[PDB]
């Protein structure tokens, strides 16, 4: 019922159509002046108003995000996630980041019996709420803001602990 198979960025845009538009959604979130590319200011504010982050934990995660590209469009951001480490995490993994690092153990069960992986950062990340909140069951806020932050930190700019 499953073959593995190499795909491109381009294809995965459709194959996982609700990872892509959970990208796409994230990006158009963060383009403040909605010009269809992140710049600098933009991302840097983000950081600093939507996910409340203290100036000593910007930079890096600016560099992370852009590297030497000073605009990032939503292809780009696809891309750099498509190609990500976090994208390839299983179950298990998962579940470790949501204990350890998330600290939202009453979800595992969730989780697990969802069988999802690396692929629903993006989701989990995403500023429309639905899927948390309908699909995931999280009826606590705090929750869904918790988890929402932690998985776009992931995803915007890898992990790291
Ligand atoms: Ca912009």
């Amino acid at each position: 019922v499953t073959r593995n198979v190499e795909v491109t960025a381009e294809e995965e845009k459709i194959r996982d159509k609700l990872g892509y538009e959970a990208i796409r959604d994230i990006h158009r979130d963060m383009d403040d002046d909605h010009s269809g590319s992140i710049d600098r200011n933009e991302s840097t504010g983000f950081m600093k108003e939507d996910m409340q982050m203290r100036g000593s934990e910007r930079t890096r995660r600016e560099n992370k995000f852009h590297g030497d590209d000073d605009a990032i469009t939503v292809d780009d951001l696809w891309e750099a996630w498509f190609e990500s480490i976090e994208r390839t995490w299983t179950n298990e993994r998962l579940v470790e980041w949501l204990i350890n690092d998330v600290n939202l153990p009453s979800i595992v069960e969730a989780v697990k019996a969802k069988k999802i992986d690396g692929k629903i950062l993006p989701r989990f990340a995403s500023p429309n709420s639905d899927f948390l909140n309908k699909e995931l069951g999280i009826k606590s806020s705090v929750y869904r803001q918790k988890l929402r932050l932690n998985s776009l930190d992931v995803v915007l700019f890898g992990y790291k602990d």
